């Protein structure tokens, strides 16, 4: 669907209203007033606009000449009011001291526009919507039509009244128009701004936002100025009221109004809307039918009425409660208590006069205690609060009891709120949000429901938009329909659509319309699963929450088929489709097809209720396991080797598989070891192996070796054992010793028996991976592969000659010492004398158990204890060295004795392990910031010793980087308190100290001033920076974030207070700085871990754009644009014009360069060059 819309072709719009009979929509705008159809087609356009005029002029140029210069100005529609009684439209403008227009209702024919007298002028004010009011009428001949109207004044106190009661004559040409209801030389039916109050508070003014007639009164929601809150302007939002039948204007009342949400103040009205609550909200808010209610919108605080805050709150007032606050306040002043308290009106405070009276809601004011104010600000019940997108407008309405609220947003969005405080729920909940002018055109206060209350016309600055109160048809499913909750929506069961009660035919009948999710259609089928091979199966259907279907029903499995059904009890009986029909579906989807079986109602002819219905196909299973041990009833035929639903389709009786444990499958034995190039048989076990039948061949073993696949015929001995015949196997590579290979056991050529455990054959070669005795006896005892002394290589007994009865050696259980251990290399080459070092020895022909190498390892004399977990048998020993303090030697060779220190079974390291004692004497900054992050350079001797290193400053750990013989470099942690700190370095079990070498933590540096407060796009200019403790950071640098890019540049520290910095380049091909200048997203300095200096909140640093230069005894003159920027202070570019290498003395001007020449020319300024 699309939202019906009227676009504002040229100008902004201001007001909208709907005619209660026709549904015609009238639209006030700047310079225009439109009549529109219900669907927002243009019907008629009135020009009201651009008028030659001037605001300063009293009576406008028409009546008297004005000395002030006139110009073509825009006429803003300030107000718009439907006068149904006199078949017309009051269309009050501005820009003529506020003269009012009368347009005829059905064609916009100007009936009248009075502007001779002073009353025909309303206000100079050129602001839209700061005005409001109501039209009230009696029958012709009686007390005639009146207009109550508030407007701002702009300080023109003596020209215009802010609030007035004015006359509406039947003749638009009649001069009496907009004259006051009762005028006297003492009191007139108007209320003026006192001159004394404008002298005191310069630009006090009353802005009227909303207005409505209620019972017998007239209310206004207003904004005023600081008068007990010269200074600055802060506003107070108030309610005003009058009796309709009070020509004297004595009934005037004025209470401050707002509401609070968790200690946050909302005191600025943006809009309101008087309404009903309907049965729902009325009851639990405690009201009678015709009792009224006022929805409102407030912004946070009391700041900036011209441009309010995003923070906004929708509150609520019951009029009975405001009526009680006013009655309570009047029955209080008629007790003589306190003053009237109305700052702007009465400057000197007159007192409350006591008197005996029957104070009623019918009270219309009296002569003494006069116009009066309000002390107790009236608090409202909060409903919904937007924090990211400010509310702008509101409306509400009664729907079948439930109270729907409409809320415009600054974004151009409308919210559809059920108010549920009086309703069961925890608090009033948003139901739905909708889009009007998505780009961010705000919605305006004038937001009216249609007469039929089917739509809601939503006005923006630039477009009117017909938003339906209901569009439930976007909801596809009963479950989503009633899930949205926006109360207009119900599921019209038999039409399978989502819409309102009045739109669902026959909804009034039983179960035909669903309103709570529990009413949703629930369906079940008895035979949920039906086989492809079956046909016309009887199915029973149970359905609940469904109307009387005695109209008739069909079953449609999808848009493929449709079978007739008959009704009995609370059940529906229909048949499955034919095999001829079923397969057209299942073809392609294989294993199974889940299909949504619907019910098609005869009355509607639309599918409404559904179920998961399964069409299973046994035949497509191509193995016993899939067939039986699947999820379905399927039978496997051992002999035909096919899966099917029918027992009889099997070969014969004794070949039917119904149980998964009875399947043809290969069972595992202890691993199948196969040496390459050796004639071997491979016996297998299995279960229920078939006797090959008529015209059927015997068994084979197929080996899936990528290099060569071997086909070897086999013999089936019984239902439980196989054997491939004497053969040898190979693969071409010599790359991997142990290759596991997929084998498939076949019979009758292509029938592959099932392999559940996926049993493999391991093809092993005698080592192409092991040229060391220790490596062979290390590998599987299964391979049978062993080490053969004489050859100096390793192969089976098979492949090695027995010249001695013990010439071929195999690790019996691992009780096999391996001759000639050798050490290749060992890590840490150095270590501390104290020990604790983890020595990492890597050899080739070591022992095969740990408990033999344990006790074997020694470093010269020093006993070394080996580690279990970190020991990799006969390749690697990890060993922990003991205390070597007592050793005389400085360095010693490493020794391993395999089990016994026998003369052939000992290894000695090729180069020797060195003992030292590392020392340190200097640190290369000795100072650094408390936050830390300083690159420290500890100098000493033997610093690269051992395994682990840990540096601790104040007990807190340093982040390590790299190690050297002479240097340790690490990054400092944050210090607890500033000053001297101990440096503790521990290498393994050695903990070395020096109290003469300390580290001094320094108070965090500060940045005060950058001097020039600017630079160009490519940067590179000098910046004279000032602050504190700047010598405590060795390498500080400037940081700047422009757009999505972050960039850095260098600094040179001079004093503890002074620093020269080279400005960061922000060169971005996406954004260029404007001629005016631009602040970066972030600007700061990188100083170790002091992170508060990375981002500068107070900084006003600006970036200007990068010079334009024109090419080809008298002096040189070089012309061009952008030579000098509009920069603060003196600060300008240090230009240098050079010739081959010689610089000149030049005076720089804004368009020209005055170099001096004696007769290849290069101009330089920072990092800029041009020829
Ligand atoms: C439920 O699902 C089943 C199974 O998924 C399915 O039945 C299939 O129906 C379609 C028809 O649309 C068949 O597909 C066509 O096959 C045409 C030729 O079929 C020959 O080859 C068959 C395949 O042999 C394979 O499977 C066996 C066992 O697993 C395996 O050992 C082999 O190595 C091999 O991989 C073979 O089964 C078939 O023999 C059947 O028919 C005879 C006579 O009725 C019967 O006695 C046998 O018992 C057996 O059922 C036959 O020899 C072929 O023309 C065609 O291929 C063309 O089109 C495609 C697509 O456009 C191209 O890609 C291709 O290049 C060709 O141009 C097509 O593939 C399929 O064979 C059936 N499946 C089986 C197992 O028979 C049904 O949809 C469902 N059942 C019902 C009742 O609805
Ligand atoms: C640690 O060292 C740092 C830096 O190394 C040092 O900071 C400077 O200290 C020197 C003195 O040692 C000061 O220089 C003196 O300035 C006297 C006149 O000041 C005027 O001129 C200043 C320099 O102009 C240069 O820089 C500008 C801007 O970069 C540039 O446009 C020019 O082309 C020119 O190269 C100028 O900055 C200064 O403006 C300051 O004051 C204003 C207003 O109060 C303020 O708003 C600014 O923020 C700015 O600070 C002003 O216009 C000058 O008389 C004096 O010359 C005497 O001394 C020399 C050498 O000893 C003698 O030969 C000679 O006979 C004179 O007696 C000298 O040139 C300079 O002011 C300091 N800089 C700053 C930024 O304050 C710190 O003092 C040292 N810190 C500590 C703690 O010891
Ligand atoms: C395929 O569709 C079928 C629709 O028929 C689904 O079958 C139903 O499956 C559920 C469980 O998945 C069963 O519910 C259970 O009922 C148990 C009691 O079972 C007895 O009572 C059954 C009805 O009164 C009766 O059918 C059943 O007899 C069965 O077993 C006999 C012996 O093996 C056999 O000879 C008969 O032919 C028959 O199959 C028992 O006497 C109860 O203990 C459980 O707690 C559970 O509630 C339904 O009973 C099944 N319906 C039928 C008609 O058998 C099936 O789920 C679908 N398959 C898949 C994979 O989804
Ligand atoms: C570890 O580092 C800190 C910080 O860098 C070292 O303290 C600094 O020592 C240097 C020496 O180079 C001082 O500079 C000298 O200051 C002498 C006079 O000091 C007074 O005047 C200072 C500047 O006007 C003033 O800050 C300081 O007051 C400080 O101490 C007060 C009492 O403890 C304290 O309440 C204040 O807040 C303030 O921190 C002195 O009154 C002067 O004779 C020299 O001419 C030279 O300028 C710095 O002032 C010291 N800076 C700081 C921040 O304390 C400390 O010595 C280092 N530790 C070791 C063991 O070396
Ligand atoms: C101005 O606004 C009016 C309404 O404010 C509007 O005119 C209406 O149009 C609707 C359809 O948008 C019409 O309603 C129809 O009523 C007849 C019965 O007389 C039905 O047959 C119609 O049903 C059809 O449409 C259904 C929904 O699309 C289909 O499901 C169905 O199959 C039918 O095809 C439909 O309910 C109606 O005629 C008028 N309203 C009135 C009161 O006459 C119009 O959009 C706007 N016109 C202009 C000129 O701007
Ligand atoms: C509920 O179910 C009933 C029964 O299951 C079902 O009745 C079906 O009605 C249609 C008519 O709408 C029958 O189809 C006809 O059969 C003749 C042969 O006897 C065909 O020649 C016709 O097919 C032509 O028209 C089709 C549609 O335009 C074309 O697709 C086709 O090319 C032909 O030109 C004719 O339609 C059908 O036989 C029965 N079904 C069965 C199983 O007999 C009905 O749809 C449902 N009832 C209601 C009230 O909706
Ligand atoms: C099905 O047939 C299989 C294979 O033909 C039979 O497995 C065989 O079981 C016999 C025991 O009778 C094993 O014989 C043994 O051999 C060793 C020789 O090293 C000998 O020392 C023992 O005295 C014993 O005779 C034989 O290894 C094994 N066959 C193969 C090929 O490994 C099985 O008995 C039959 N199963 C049923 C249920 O009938
Ligand atoms: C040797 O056999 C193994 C195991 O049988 C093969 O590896 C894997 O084979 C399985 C089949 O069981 C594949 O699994 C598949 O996974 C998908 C997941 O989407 C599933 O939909 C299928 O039903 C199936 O189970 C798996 O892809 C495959 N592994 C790899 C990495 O491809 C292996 O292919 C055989 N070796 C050689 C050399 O052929
Ligand atoms: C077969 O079913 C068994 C028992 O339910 C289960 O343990 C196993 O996962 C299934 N195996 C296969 C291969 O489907
Ligand atoms: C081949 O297998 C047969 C039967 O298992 C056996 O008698 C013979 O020893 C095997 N021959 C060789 C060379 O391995």
């Amino acid at each position: 669907p699309a939202f019906r819309t009227f676009v504002a072709s040229d100008w902004g719009l201001t007001h909208l209203v709907v005619h209660e009979q026709t549904g015609e929509v009238y639209v006030g705008a700047v310079n225009r007033i439109y009549k529109l159809s219900g669907n927002l087609t243009l019907l008629r356009a009135h020009v009201t606009g651009p008028v030659e005029d001037n605001e300063k002029c009293y009576p406008p140029p028409s009546v008297q000449s004005c000395p002030h210069g006139l110009g073509s100005t825009d006429n803003v529609n300030k107000l718009l009011l439907l006068d149904y009684a006199a078949n017309r439209l009051l269309a009050c403008g501005s820009a003529s001291q506020g003269i009012c227009q009368f347009l005829r209702l059905d064609d916009l024919f100007k009936l009248g526009e009075p502007h001779h007298r002073k009353e025909h002028y309303l206000s100079s004010v050129r602001e839209a919507g700061s005005m409001a009011g109501v039209l009230i009428a009696g029958p012709p001949g009686q007390g005639q039509a009146k207009l109550f109207v508030g407007t701002p004044i702009d300080g023109k106190s003596e020209y215009f009244p802010t609030l007035s009661s004015r006359r509406l004559m039947a003749n638009e040409e009649d001069a009496d128009m907009f004259g006051f209801v009762y005028q006297d030389e003492f009191v007139s039916s108007q209320l003026k701004i006192p001159s004394d109050t404008l002298s005191k508070f310069p630009a006090f003014d009353i802005y009227y936002v909303y207005s409505f007639r209620s019972e017998q009164f007239v209310y206004y929601l207003t904004l005023q100025l600081d008068t007990q809150l010269a200074g600055e302007h802060f506003f107070t939002s108030k309610i005003v009221r009058l009796c309709v039948n009070d020509p004297k204007f004595y009934s005037y009342v004025e209470f401050p109004i707002g509401c609070e949400q968790a200690g946050v103040e909302y005191r600025l009205v943006q809009d309101a809307y008087l309404s009903r609550p309907g049965q729902a909200l009325a009851k639990q808010l405690g009201l009678a039918e015709d009792e009224e209610v006022l929805f409102t919108v407030f912004a946070q605080g009391q700041k900036n009425r011209v441009k309010p805050p995003k923070e906004s709150a929708l509150c609520l007032f019951t009029l009975r409660a405001i009526k009680e606050k006013i009655k309570e306040r009047i029955q209080s002043c008629y007790r003589g208590e306190g003053k009237l308290s109305l700052p702007w009106l009465l400057n000197k405070e007159l007192g409350c006069i006591n008197s005996p009276l029957q104070i009623d809601d019918d009270f219309c004011g009296q002569d003494f205690n006069q116009p009066l104010g309000g002390t107790v600000t009236i608090e409202g019940t909060p409903l919904f609060v937007d924090k990211e997108d400010g509310l702008t407008a509101v409306a509400a309405y009664d729907y079948q009891g439930r109270t729907v609220v409409f809320a415009g947003t600054r974004s151009g969005r409308i919210r559809k709120i059920l108010v549920d405080l009086a309703n069961p729920s925890g608090r009033p909940a948003l139901a739905y949000e909708s889009v009007v002018a998505q780009e961010g055109n705000p919605i305006l206060r004038d937001l009216v429901l249609s007469p039929n209350r089917q739509y809601l016309y939503a006005m923006t600055e630039k477009q009117v938009t017909q938003v339906p109160v209901e569009s439930c048809v976007q909801y596809t499913s009963c479950e989503l329909c009633l899930g949205s909750r926006d109360p207009h929506c119900g599921w019209c069961v038999l039409h399978s659509i989502c819409s309102r009660q009045d739109a669902c035919e026959r909804a009034e009948e039983p179960q035909r319309f669903a309103s709570d999710l529990l009413q949703c259609v629930q369906l079940t089928v008895q035979p949920r699963n039906v086989s492809v091979t079956m046909s016309q199966v009887p199915l029973v259907l149970q359905a609940w929450n469904v109307p009387d279907l005695s109209a008739g029903v069909n079953c449609s499995f999808e848009d493929f088929t449709e079978t007739e059904s008959i009704l009995e009890d609370g059940r529906i009986h229909c048949h499955s489709p034919s095999a001829r029909e079923v397969a057209p579906i299942t073809q392609g989807q294989g294993d199974q097809r889940v299909v949504k079986l619907y019910l098609k109602s005869k009355e509607t002819g639309k599918k409404f209720a559904s179920v998961d219905f399964v069409f299973y196909n046994c035949s497509v299973h191509q193995s016993c396991l899939a067939c039986v041990n699947g999820s379905f009833p399927c039978h496997w035929c051992k002999y035909r080797h096919v899966c099917t639903n029918n027992a009889a389709d099997c070969a014969f009786l004794e070949g039917r598989v119904n149980m998964s444990e009875d399947c043809p499958q290969i069972l595992p034995s202890t691993h199948i070891y196969v040496p390459v190039g050796v004639v071997k048989p491979i016996t297998l076990a299995a279960r229920n192996l078939p006797q090959p039948q008529s015209g059927q061949r015997g068994y084979e073993c197929l080996f899936h070796i990528p290099g060569s696949p071997a086909r070897v015929t086999a013999l089936r001995f019984n239902s439980s054992s196989l054997q491939c015949q004497n053969s040898s196997y190979s693969y071409e590579g010599n790359d991997v010793s142990d290759l596991p290979v997929n084998l498939s056991v076949v019979w009758n050529g292509n029938f592959v028996i099932d392999n559940p455990q996926n049993i493999q054959a391991h093809l092993y070669k005698c080592p192409a991976l092991r040229q060391s005795c220790g490596l062979c006896l290390k590998a599987d005892p299964r391979f049978e592969c062993g080490w053969c002394v004489a050859e100096r290589r390793c192969s089976l007994r098979h492949h090695c000659p027995a010249d001695s009865p013990a010439s071929w050696m195999h690790a019996h259980h691992g009780s096999s010492r391996c001759t000639d251990p050798k050490i290749l290399k060992l890590s840490p080459e150095t270590g501390p004398r104290q020990g604790g070092t983890r020595l990492t020895i890597t050899g080739e022909n070591l022992g095969l158990r740990f408990e033999d190498v344990r006790l074997g390892v020694h470093v010269g004399k020093v006993l070394c204890s080996p580690v279990e977990s970190e020991y990799i048998s006969a390749e690697q020993i990890v060993c922990e060295i003991g205390d070597a303090s007592t050793l005389r030697a400085h360095d010693a060779l490493v020794e391993v004795c395999v089990r016994d220190c026998s003369l052939h079974y000992r290894a000695l390291s090729p180069k020797r392990f060195t003992f030292v004692t590392p020392t340190f004497y200097r640190v290369s900054p000795s100072r650094g910031p408390l936050s830390g992050g300083t690159w420290i350079g500890i100098e000493g001797s033997h610093l690269n010793a051992g395994s682990d290193v840990a540096v601790s400053i104040g007990g807190r750990p340093c982040s390590f980087s790299w190690r050297n013989s002479r240097e340790i470099r690490c990054l400092t942690p944050p210090g607890h308190t500033p000053g001297s700190a101990p440096i503790v370095i521990n290498i393994n079990r050695a903990q070395l100290s020096n109290p003469e070498v300390k580290y001094n933590y320094t108070e965090d540096p500060t940045i005060l001033r950058i001097d020039p407060e600017w630079s160009i796009n490519s940067g590179g200019t000098l910046l004279t920076v000032t602050g504190t403790n700047l010598a405590t950071v060795r390498e500080p640098r400037i940081r700047a974030k422009y757009g999505g890019i972050e960039r850095e540049n260098s600094c040179m520290v001079y004093n503890d207070t002074t620093m020269v910095c080279r400005a960061p380049s922000i060169d971005n091909p996406k954004r260029s700085p404007p001629e005016l200048g631009e602040r970066p997203d972030e600007i700061g300095f990188i100083m170790d871990n002091v992170r508060t200096l990375l981002v500068l909140n107070s900084s006003s640093f600006l970036y200007y754009p990068d010079p334009v230069l024109e090419p080809l005894s008298s002096p040189l003159i070089l012309k061009g644009r952008n030579l000098l920027p509009p920069a603060p202070g003196n600060s300008r570019l240090n230009y240098t014009v050079l010739i081959g290498s010689t610089p000149c003395i030049l005076t720089v001007s804004e368009t020209q360069l005055l170099c001096e020449a004696p007769n290849k020319v290069t101009v330089r300024a920072g990092g800029f060059e041009f020829s």
